[PDB]
């Protein structure tokens, strides 16, 4: 008879388990249990201690993470983790010799390492420190410095600069070991002409003069960082003081002007795959390069060029998808839009072929989310094909030799509980673990790839289940409304004993940025849960135009004009919800973070009358303020010769007036390096000039996620009270 | 039957007039009328056009101000005024030749001047541009560069650096022409070792990358700017390319360590008076320097040293009071604390006298506010002696030759309407205009100094009076409560038909910093007027310990320990008010700006339970954050060898916990160069860590005054709504 308290949320009272394993081979995997690394035999529960509760305590309680070498002979022990941006961070490392049973102490690894990683084979290491790349052929042996041009905020070697870490690659890493580890490829970035943004940092109240953090950040239209690609021969290191890395230069069709390095992928050990993108992500090229033994050089013949294009918008979802080559690297499968605009899988040949470079192996009004594994006979992927639910996820598999032999492997399993799967196949797809994130409580089970026999259940949240028993949890409808003759999905977090006859207050939850999906079949316990279980508020999300995985017609609809259709559709959806009866029209709100904050602001400032209040957290206020890679992908260049007009027309401050008819709460982090505060400061200024009262809240020294424990709790408490005041609850 | 709306305040509906004249001689004065400068004859209303409605319009509507040379031959026309700090600003100038009837156009004055001023005599001009001093013997003639060491944020010649402008002198100017204008003395400051503070400036939403403003600002304990005094011979200029200024060096008892230049005052044209203060304002020395014709050097013999001390606190109110020498500069009168701790006037001799340097000309438990004029037979001064009202201001006059012949010249006049006078005597005290700021509507009248005969009434706010007739204006009690057997004055802005039997909500208004006075007999039309007239809120102020002009016992009581007695006494006063009956104890609030924000915060966080809510605008949260000259004057150095403990003990963030029992609104300007935002940012962070919800509001690009039209209106509207919500009104 208890509800789900804001406190339950904030204090993480009801913990949701999972089973994050690490395949060490085609049949064994590692798993952390009570701070013990255990080696398990997929097949028979046969388990075994790999690393002890012990070991980790040597470096006390600061042991941030661990990395076992592929040959399972050593273990990287991470500690002194200091974050910096979304994925970047510096840490200290120790190499524990499993065999000799002790921490290697000789040629230690620098105490401020920016990035480290084993080879794909033995125990080779490559790490970046002070922006320079170093290599250790073996843990006991000394470092061999690979680059020396490294310099803070200027030259990045083997690590990404800010915009590259955030918008191109999903990480800080810009290193790629080859199979067999002969070569080590790496990217170099020059942030020279890139402008600087400089926010303040107050730190402890004991610091008398606040600090200034500067970051080379390219805002829409500004000069971007430049790239260069290199591959250095790792074997020679012992016979030289210095080795000379060979450089690969980007394809001709990309060098005429600004461009980006898209993706790196080793095919074999004498072949590497590189994807390049023009600054206007209209065009993209994937070059396949071969190593020349004779002239000791890498060649990227235009014959193996492969071009990807889009006359509707940009390439890929957030960039060209990644290639998956066969064993002999003669062919590769890659996800690309088909003639109808649906992201599907098609075969390619090393050599390009005059307007027939592809052969689609998938058709349909649905999309392949990702290619999970490629065997000598099978291609395992994940799609939202089943039951026509774009917000659902299932694991499929196609036999190469017979494309008709296509079978879903998760569809039967638990149709009720599981409609959103995550997969994880062993080194050669002999086994595969399934992660049911599905409607019901998450469920983890591993199967034998051959026949799909569910060997056992790794984790079923029974523990959580027994607890949620004494609690009145909300439900979640995931259906679709239909506009202009098209399906547009949405979801609702309905408070407990939801009575379709009564009238509840509505809270729209937004993102709605390009290729986003807020309406899906995944289980969650967030603030929306509390809002429904305790405040009896209906929290709904609506994937409109420019959204999710439903074809380019829907996703590209927003091209060159953000702050348009995706905002409208969001309002339209609220109307549609109202027509559904159980919504108290006099109590409808809308909130959002980042892009969601932008839309929230654009909606509240539309003077549509439909909304009473709204909260925008670290919103974007006009696109010239945001970075280049992201913004330009959808907006082009903010020049008069391109799209300056849509940039200036899609401003938040231009709608200040319409804010008089709305209660608004603007929140923003002081040390936000992604969305610069300048954006909110500009909004607030517009509102003050317009003579519009509103509420604001800054978070001292907080990130773009305002996720530090105390700040996190405070911001949701402050937002909860705002709604209670606005919905006349509390 | 109409109330005083918030709109009345914000739109300055009811304008209050005054009579700001400019004595051009001992019998005539200048006055601006409908943008026409008129010359009036004190005696007979005899008037006459000096400068027309015309002239000013040549420089359009950007004519910021005007300065008439003392020999009334030329007029300085200021325009293109661009503010910078409290008093600094740069403008463009034009010299209008009254006689030749047109704007001088030859050797024009640089388009970005930082400061200009006429000599005391003819038409000599001195101006600073690009941090360097220039002189023009006459308006048509060419500039003569006096310094060339000038450099932005490093070397200041003839103008004050940040701290000096804000805390030592009350302006930007550091130039001093001598009588007869032979010499030009100036100060030079080196901001070299002074640390930098760097806030962000966003500007129009069109600016893609925010700017950064850096200012050499010395926070408590930091390295301070250095000083140097020069006097240059203005007569030689035409016979050289460069003149060499002679330098005066501070007195020996001040040079051992950090010190400051206090005050400059020309005695005759061969004698100058300088005051110096040690960094620890415990000690001060006033040297009288004489010009040596033979060796062409200035001499400041220790025989004419004159020491000022304080074993209770610091020197003077905000620094040593200014000397006023006799015609032959043989003696001078200066306000200093007598044996009882009361600021009074006493006589001095050019030469110091072994512990008898002073002869007090005034006695009493009241203080002399200022020395207005010194005639060959009379000394006119302003005090709060009358009716024992420290919060009152009256013009007195003593006969040098006879210290008994002491007479008040304003006490009688309008005892009902006037209790707060401002004065303004002609070049030789033949006439004197009075500024009744008194209880009633401000009244301006001029008098023939001889017999006090009121020649006429210059301005009586009848226009205003006629208007306020149709409005329900609040009242204002100015009385005193008594604590620990001492009088402590307070004031109350009682709402219209205030009925002593009913119960109203209370709003404490605060500054309460060293030597402040919030309780006085001066008429005002502010936000407090609105609050009482329309919201029915009793706005009250209380001058507790560490306050006003009631002797050093009361003012120094706070020494070395701010955030103590002055905070408590404020709470005490609230209690006392409640005991007066007509206060609704369940609705007591307290707000303040600057130091007041600090106290407001220190009170709200005291957990005394006495207050419900409060507002702090640009508060100080811990003294290490504020500037040196101000902080140190009362707190000493933030070092373990001095007062570090009290600095650390008087923090606002240290009381975060107690804020859970209070609604708090923290407001702060983004471009605040006085109180750095770092201060509010540090407070918000403390409350977030403490798990205390509160309200905040930042003002983009706003000053420490948040005085820009739209901001000013927005901030008061926002605070009004805060109180309305808090007092359950609205
Ligand atoms: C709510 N929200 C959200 O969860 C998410 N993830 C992303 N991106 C995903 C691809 C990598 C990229 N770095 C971030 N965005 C895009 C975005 C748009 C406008 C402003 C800021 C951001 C940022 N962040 C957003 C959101 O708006």
């Amino acid at each position: 008879r208890r509800t789900y308290t804001l406190a339950d949320y904030l204090k993480n009272t009801f913990r949701v388990k999972s089973y994050s394993l690490r395949w060490v081979s085609d049949s064994e995997y590692l798993y952390k249990q009570e701070n013990n690394i255990l080696l398990f035999n997929a097949e028979h529960g046969n388990s075994s201690i790999f690393l002890e509760n012990s070991t980790f305590e040597i470096f006390g309680d600061s042991i941030s993470d661990y990395s076992v070498s592929p040959d399972r002979l050593f273990v990287l022990l991470e500690y002194n983790y200091v974050k910096q941006w979304r994925h970047s961070y510096t840490a200290s490392y120790s190499i524990y010799d499993l065999n000799k049973r002790q921490l290697i102490t000789e040629e230690k690894i620098p105490n401020n390492t920016q990035w480290i990683t084993w080879s794909q084979e033995g125990h080779k290491l490559a790490y970046v420190w002070k922006n320079d790349i170093y290599v250790k052929i073996e843990p006991h042996l000394p470092s061999h410095r690979i680059t020396s041009t490294g310099k803070e905020n200027v030259i990045f070697n083997g690590i990404n600069d800010w915009v590259y870490e955030e918008e191109i690659f999903g990480a800080y890493s810009a290193l790629w070991w080859s199979p067999n580890g002969t070569f080590l490829a790496y990217a170099q970035f020059n942030d020279t002409g890139v402008p600087l943004i400089e926010y303040s940092f107050y730190s402890d109240e004991s610091l008398q003069y606040p600090k200034t953090v500067w970051i080379p950040y390219p805002k829409a239209g500004a000069v971007n960082p430049t790239v260069k690609f290199f591959i250095v021969n790792t074997d020679s290191l012992s016979s030289t003081t210095t080795t000379i890395p060979m450089q690969i230069t980007a394809p001709a069709s990309v060098t005429t002007g600004d461009h980006y390095l898209c993706d790196v992928a080793w095919v074999s050990e004498d072949r590497i795959s590189l994807q390049w993108l023009r600054r206007i992500q209209n065009y993209s090229v994937m070059a396949i390069c071969d190593y020349d033994k004779t002239t000791l050089v890498w060649n990227c013949p235009t014959t193996q060029e492969h071009i990807e294009t889009s006359a509707t918008g940009w390439c890929g979802r957030f960039r060209p998808a990644e290639p998956h080559f066969t064993s002999d690297g003669s062919s590769f499968y890659k996800i690309v839009s088909d003639k109808d605009g649906y992201k599907h899988i098609c075969q390619f040949q090393k050599d390009r072929k005059p307007e027939q470079v592809c052969t689609f192996i998938t058709k349909g009004a649905w999309e392949v989310i990702s290619i999970e594994a490629l065997t000598s006979d099978y291609l395992y992927y994940i799609s939202n094909e089943y039951k026509e639910m774009p917000g659902g996820r299932n694991l499929y598999k196609i036999q190469l030799t017979d494309h008709t032999n296509k079978k879903c492997l998760s569809c039967d399993l638990n149709p009720e509980r599981c409609q959103y799967y995550s997969v994880s196949l062993s080194k050669e797809a002999k086994y595969y673990q399934l992660g049911c994130r599905g409607p019901g409580l998450p469920l983890y089970t591993l199967h034998r790839s051959t026949d799909q026999k569910e060997l056992r259940v790794l984790e079923d949240n029974s523990a959580l289940d027994k607890m949620l028993q004494d609690v009145q949890m909300p439900s979640k409808k995931l259906d679709f409304i239909v506009l202009n003759e098209t399906r547009f999905w949405y979801q609702m977090i309905l408070p407990p004993h939801f009575d379709k006859s009564k009238k509840y207050p509505l809270l729209i939850d937004v993102y709605a940025g390009p290729c986003s999906q807020k309406a899906d079949a995944a289980f969650r316990l967030n603030w929306a849960t509390y809002l429904a279980s305790t405040e009896n508020i209906i929290v709904a999300s609506f994937d409109g135009r420019g959204s999710g995985y439903q074809g380019d017609k829907i996703m590209h609809a927003i091209n060159k004009r953000l702050g348009t259709l995706e905002v409208e559709d969001q309002i339209e959806a609220a109307r549609q919800f109202l027509k559904m009866g159980f919504v108290d029209s006099k109590r409808v709100a809308i909130w959002g973070w980042s892009y969601g904050g932008y839309v929230t602001s654009m909606v509240l400032g539309s003077g549509s009358g439909v909304f009473k209040c709204g909260i925008a957290v670290a919103p974007v206020s006009r696109w010239e303020y945001y970075d280049s890679v992201y913004t330009e992908r959808y907006m082009g260049l903010p020049t008069p010769e391109d799209n300056l007009d849509h940039y200036r027309n899609s401003t938040v401050m231009s709608r200040a007036e319409n804010f008089k008819q709305v209660e608004y709460l603007l929140i923003h982090g002081t040390a936000d390096d992604n969305v610069h505060f300048q954006q909110s400061a500009q909004i607030s200024k517009a509102l003050v000039d317009a003579g519009v009262d509103f509420q604001a809240m800054w978070y001292t020294d907080e990130d773009h996620g305002i996720a530090s424990s105390t700040a996190h709790q405070h911001i949701y408490s402050h937002m909860s009270h705002f709604l209670q005041q606005c919905f006349s609850l509390r």
